[PDB]
Formats: C-alpha cells, sequence, structure tokens
C-alpha cells in the first residue's frame, strides 16, 4: 500500500518525515488543519515570498525536512480542482524525488473544508506517487 492510515496526531508522526497539506495563495491558513500548521511553524512571510500559485507548492525546510504547503487555489474562500490538486502533488512529488524525500505524513487532504472526496483523492495519490519508494502516511482524528 502507498498509504498507511494512523487514527491520531498529525503533528506526533515522526520528526523526520516531511509533511503535506492545501492552502490558497492567500496563505491565510485561518480554518482546518491549516490553522494548526500555521500556528506550529508559522513562515507566512517567507511562504508568501514564494509567490507560488494555484497548482503549485510552497515548501519551508525545517528540522531537516520539508513542510509542504499544496497550493491548489487561488482565494481563501475558493474551493479547489481536483486538476489542481494533482498538479500541486506533481509539484510536491517533483521536489520530494529531488531532495531525497521518502516519508510523507498528511491529514485527508482536499476532503474536509475544501469538500473533495478521498475515494477519488486516494486514488489521485497512488497514481501520482507511483513508481516513487515515497511513503505516505495519511492521518485522521
Ligand atoms: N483541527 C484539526 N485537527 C486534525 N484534523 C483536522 C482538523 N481540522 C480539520 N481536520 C481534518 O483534516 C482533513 C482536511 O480538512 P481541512 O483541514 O479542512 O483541509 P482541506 O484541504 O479540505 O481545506 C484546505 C483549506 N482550509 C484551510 C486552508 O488554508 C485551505 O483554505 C480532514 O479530514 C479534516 O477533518
Ligand atoms: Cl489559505
Ligand atoms: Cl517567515
Amino acid at each position: 500500500s502507498r498509504i498507511t492510515y494512523v487514527k491520531g496526531d498529525l503533528f506526533a508522526c515522526p520528526k523526520t518525515d516531511s509533511l503535506a497539506h492545501c492552502i490558497s495563495e492567500d496563505c491565510r491558513m485561518g480554518a482546518g488543519i491549516a490553522v494548526l500548521f500555521k500556528k506550529k511553524f508559522g513562515g507566512v512571510q517567507e511562504l508568501l515570498n514564494q509567490q507560488k500559485k494555484s497548482g503549485e507548492v510552497a515548501v519551508l525546510k525545517r528540522d531537516g525536512r520539508y513542510i509542504y504547503y499544496l497550493i491548489t487555489k487561488k482565494r481563501a474562500s475558493h474551493k479547489p480542482t481536483y486538476e489542481n490538486l494533482q498538479k500541486s502533488l506533481e509539484a510536491m512529488k517533483s521536489h520530494c524525488l529531488k531532495n531525497g524525500v521518502t516519508d510523507l505524513s498528511m491529514p485527508r487532504i482536499g476532503c474536509g473544508l475544501d469538500r473533495l472526496q478521498w475515494e477519488n483523492v486516494s486514488a489521485m495519490i497512488e497514481e501520482v506517487f507511483e513508481a516513487t519508494d515515497i511513503k505516505i502516511t495519511v492521518y485522521t482524528l
């Protein structure tokens, strides 16, 4: 399985894992799991400065690993398309490969406030990450 599921706190995953979640170009991160990424890691200024757009990924390097901000939409209030999620995931994959990331932890990205369906997102993750050695762990409370 590409994806392993864990019930609990995403933020208690291994300190060596890289992390991922979805935000907008606005980097407001005011709700959902995002507000917890904001509290824990900050970095809003640095993220804004990367000037990443829908379908891209912004990245913070912290403690030797990476925190991926999947930029899946323009405004905080928008809802993403599957196409832009997929492009952001592909951007993360490319960065992972180039930088030797092998272990990612994430929530059920796109499938809370952003209204996507995990039956689709899971399959998308499997298709995007096939033929890599990148192990994904998905957390839920
Ligand atoms: N506080 C908290 N703890 C743990 N898991 C949570 C929490 N809040 C939401 N979730 C879960 O995280 C999953 C993803 O939902 P959400 O956090 O709403 O992320 P989306 O990717 O759907 O939406 C992203 C958008 N919301 C704020 C961002 O900046 C984006 O604008 C999902 O299963 C939610 O139930
Ligand atoms: Cl946002
Ligand atoms: Cl900063």
